């Protein structure tokens, strides 16, 4: 019973394009990026749902540029999967890879790094 | 002039071809590798320069499919910046990231792992 965030709902609601789109799937996660988008500083905002007071499961995580565009993003499986932090850190670790191939500066929002 | 191999002269001297092309810079060093490579189990040769017993420049790393493609390279700029272990690890760590992206199985040459 609960649910956390770095996002607003404004940022999560939206809808996004890629101009260069690359998807992938990390078991029960997928991860897509812009790869068009070079030598912007990114930051990866994500909200979990917290249960009985931890973060248990991730809903969303999104990549932002300084300009509050929207670049990467990453959202469980439809088939939604039960999935682990590492199912995510893993995939997180990757997206960054993916994002930093183009000179992309990428940081990680506070509630982020916490974990783990 | 003293140096050292994992690969062939024919395995060097060879010419390749990307199907989906991917360049970098990474400070001294160029790296390279055909995106449209998938689910296949690559691994890294590397041949260094060798100075008075000791790995020291690389000179050129390729990565190749079991059926001994190529798919990926990393080679010294031409300006020739003299380039340290780091900028190397660094670059090598990333054309694995870049290749794992594409469920690729990645391994590398006894030689490399060694380093350092």
């Amino acid at each position: 019973s609960r649910y956390l965030t770095d996002m607003t709902l404004e940022e999560m609601s939206r809808d996004w394009s890629m101009l260069i789109p690359k998807q992938k799937v990390a078991g029960p996660l997928c991860i897509r990026m812009d790869q068009a988008i070079m030598d912007k500083n990114i930051i990866l905002k994500a909200n979990f749902s917290v249960i009985f007071d931890r973060l248990e499961t991730l809903i969303l995580l999104r990549a932002f540029t300084e300009e509050g565009a929207i670049v990467g993003e990453i959202s469980p499986l439809p088939s939604l999967p039960g999935h682990t932090a590492e199912d995510v850190k893993n995939a997180v670790g990757v997206l960054i890879g993916g994002l930093e191939w183009n000179d992309n500066t990428v940081r990680v929002s506070e509630t982020l790094q916490r974990f783990a």
